[PDB]
């Protein structure tokens, strides 16, 4: 397990998200579904010139899986997946500029719900999750697990759990007072409100 420090600007963003009073927390789900859609768009596009890129799975879709016993909401997609370099350095490089723009927008009157316009919507997960685990698999690369409970650090390891084929699984370990996001009616409501036109099937699993 390797441990890394967030860039200071990203740590500052995470602290703002965790500490600012803001009731409209449900927007986290739109942001993660949007990221999944983006990753699905990319594998679809690349498959048009190299069909073998779908050897790791032809189905392009998103599953939402609540588990009340583990207190997790999991978002699974079969998108392009992230590489080790994506997780450790490269996406963070991009996030630095988006965070700067977002911060300046907030100071100037914008609200947290506009976060995705700056390319850093992932971090809205910390509105509802005490810990986020991201399991991801890109073609021709290994399966990795990224994880953070904020506080300025994250970890990355090669994942020895169930093989995914290709794509990304975001496991939200929900805060104790945010368990509404495990309820079927609540998730359905949020998907219909904010993610109704996503161009891939979204299957909301039910609990056993
Ligand atoms: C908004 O920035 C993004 C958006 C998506 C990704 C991504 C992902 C990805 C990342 C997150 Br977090 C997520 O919730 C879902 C995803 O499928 N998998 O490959 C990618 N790789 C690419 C290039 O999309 C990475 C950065």
């Amino acid at each position: 397990v390797e441990t890394f420090a967030f860039q200071a600007e990203i740590a500052q963003l995470m602290s703002l998200i965790i500490n600012t009073f803001y009731s409209n927390k449900e927007i986290f789900l739109r942001e993660l579904i949007s990221n999944s859609s983006d990753a699905l768009d990319k594998i679809r596009y690349e498959s048009l010139t190299d069909p073998s890129k779908l050897d790791s799975g032809k189905e392009l879709h998103i599953n939402l899986i609540p588990n009340k016993q583990d207190r997790t909401l999991t978002i699974v997609d079969t998108g392009i997946g992230m590489t080790k370099a994506d997780l450790i350095n490269n996406l963070g490089t991009i996030a630095k500029s988006g965070t700067k723009a977002f911060m300046e927008a907030l100071q100037a009157g914008a609200d947290i719900s506009m976060i995705g316009q700056f390319g850093v919507g992932f971090y809205s997960a910390y509105l509802v999750a005490e810990k986020v685990t991201v399991i991801t698999k890109h073609n021709d690369d290994e399966q990795y697990a990224w994880e953070s409970s904020a506080g300025g650090s994250f970890t990355v390891r090669t994942d020895t759990g169930e093989p995914m084929g290709r794509g990304t699984k975001v496991i939200l370990h929900l805060k104790e007072d945010q368990t509404e996001y495990l309820e079927e009616r609540r998730i359905k409501e949020i998907v219909k409100k904010h993610s109704q036109f996503i161009g891939y099937p979204i299957t909301l699993f039910v609990e056993k």
